[PDB]
């Protein structure tokens, strides 16, 4: 799982 | 599992 924090 | 923290 996958988690892009801008 | 993944975290891209910009």
């Amino acid at each position: 799982s996958n988690q892009n924090n801008f």
